[PDB]
């Protein structure tokens, strides 16, 4: 049908945080997932539509935190809020941004956000030019909100958040289909020399 758009979720792999190689200095971003992307959060409607992604992060909020994405093209640190993982001194910092490279890092600091058009943001008609599709774009990295101890954590698989489809097709719109960002869990390693 014209408007069978349908989620997919996106995820990133916290497998990918190098050794964290240890200074009681809190909070500090101890590194960086490798970012990830999608092309088809949303997809499979047969009448092609302008298309935004709201991003509504779902983890508590412990606090706020400077940073400036290694990964990403933005050449100034931005202020980004800090998710608990859960577990006890650990959270993590979100950037997400559209699927194509052009696209702006969107740092995660508010209660929700227009991660593409980031325009979106200011301008409540604007929309992705239209197509048959919109993905994303997720940069995720973990954040020491207080001591470590040696040796390796597992991080449990979290949702940090959802992306809500919004469109100026009303039919479309008023699906509010939504896809789910996730953090999918793993080991990570401190080395405190
Ligand atoms: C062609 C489509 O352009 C849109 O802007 C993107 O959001 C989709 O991922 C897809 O690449
Ligand atoms: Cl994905
Ligand atoms: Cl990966
Ligand atoms: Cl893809
Ligand atoms: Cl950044
Ligand atoms: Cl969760
Ligand atoms: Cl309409």
């Amino acid at each position: 049908g014209a408007n069978d758009y349908v989620p997919s979720p996106i995820t990133i792999n916290t497998s990918t945080l190098p050794v964290v190689v240890i200074a009681h200095t809190y909070p500090r971003v101890i590194g960086e997932l490798t970012g990830t992307s999608n092309q088809y959060i949303f997809n499979g409607g047969s009448l092609i539509a302008l298309m935004r992604g709201k991003f509504t992060p779902t983890l508590p909020k412990i606090g706020k935190i400077t940073y400036n994405f290694r990964q990403g093209n933005n050449t100034q640190s931005s202020d980004f809020d800090i998710f608990d993982t859960g577990v006890p001194g650990l959270g993590i910092i979100i950037g997400m941004a559209g699927y194509w490279p052009a696209t702006p890092l969107v740092p995660i600091n508010s209660s929700s956000i227009y991660i593409d058009p980031v325009a979106a943001n200011t301008n409540p008609n604007a929309y992705n030019g239209a197509t048959g599709s919109f993905g994303a774009r997720l940069y995720v990295a973990f954040v020491a909100t207080g001591r470590l101890p040696n040796g390796y954590v597992t991080i449990p698989t979290k949702q940090l958040g959802h992306i809500l489809l919004e469109s100026n097709r009303a039919s479309l719109n008023n699906k509010r289909l939504t896809a789910p960002v996730m953090l999918n869990g793993g080991r990570i390693q401190v080395q405190s020399l």
